[PDB]
């Protein structure tokens, strides 16, 4: 029995879909991330709305990699005016702090059977960047990622 995520009634979870393995590596090295402008605003609102009352988790996956590659917690609001050209999209300016939790590869086949009711019942593995996960589905995804060997 692992009932750790029971009573966790606060927290929000988003899918991060990256085109670049280099961005993932930079993120792990420096504990930062940046999304599109749309994605950043979505993450920033969730972070600011949380008021430190619980975590904002990010479930990372490189497009076409066939797997998720880990989990980080969002650790600051978005700073929208930072040095350009640090990411795979050279136009991106903007940055927020993250803290990586799991760095491990989890095949999509381990997660494909969990579906998102806010995204037309599609598999969580078919999500787009900054797709939000309902908390009840996010608990199941996290337990799977933590347990995978």
């Amino acid at each position: 029995e692992n009932l750790y995520f029971q009573h966790m009634k606060h927290g929000r979870v988003f899918i991060i879909k990256s085109y670049s393995e280099d961005d993932i590596h930079r993120s792990i090295k420096y504990n930062i991330w940046c999304s599109t402008e749309h994605g950043n605003k979505r993450l920033d609102a969730a972070y600011r709305s949380m008021n430190g009352k619980g975590p904002v988790y990010l479930l990372f996956s490189v497009n076409g990699s066939g797997h998720f590659c880990g989990v980080a917690e969002m650790k600051s609001a978005v700073d929208y005016n930072t040095c350009a050209g640090v990411w795979s999209q050279d136009k991106w300016k903007g940055r927020f702090d993250v803290r990586w939790i799991f760095v491990k590869d989890v095949p999509n086949s381990q997660l494909r059977h969990i579906r998102l009711e806010n995204n037309e019942n599609k598999p969580v593995t078919n999500s787009r960047d900054t797709q939000e996960v309902p908390l009840e589905k996010a608990k199941q995804v996290l337990k799977i990622i933590a347990s995978y060997k």
